[PDB]
């Protein structure tokens, strides 16, 4: 079968996502959203690293990796059954013409 990530209710979920940063160590940012990656964006935004982002410090969505170095892996804390589904991790470096799209499948039981 196909690639899966799992967590039990209450646990943290760890969904991997990487890209190659082309310096000067500036935020070439991520769109993390609920749903398979659509054509242009990243679905229902869960964490978007720009100026439109709101209430980061209170949400359950974390970039606890070395993201300036390209580790934009998501950690969702204290997961529920509702958190099951597909996540889109999209890297728009503008920058480069071809976006980096990743669908990550999370299963919660
Ligand atoms: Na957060």
């Amino acid at each position: 079968s196909e690639v899966e990530y799992r967590a039990e209710v209450g646990q943290n979920a760890y969904l991997p996502c990487f890209y190659t940063p082309a310096a000067p160590g500036n935020l070439v940012p991520v769109c993390w959203g609920k749903g398979a990656c659509p054509v242009f964006e990243c679905g229902n935004v869960v964490l978007r690293t720009d100026e439109r982002d709101v209430n980061y410090w209170t949400s359950r969505y974390w970039l606890n990796g070395d993201f300036r170095k390209g580790d934009v892996s998501l950690t969702i804390e204290n997961v529920t059954l509702a958190d099951s589904g597909i996540y889109c991790c999209r890297i728009q470096i503008p920058g480069i013409m071809n976006d980096e799209k990743f669908n990550l499948k999370l299963v919660i039981k």
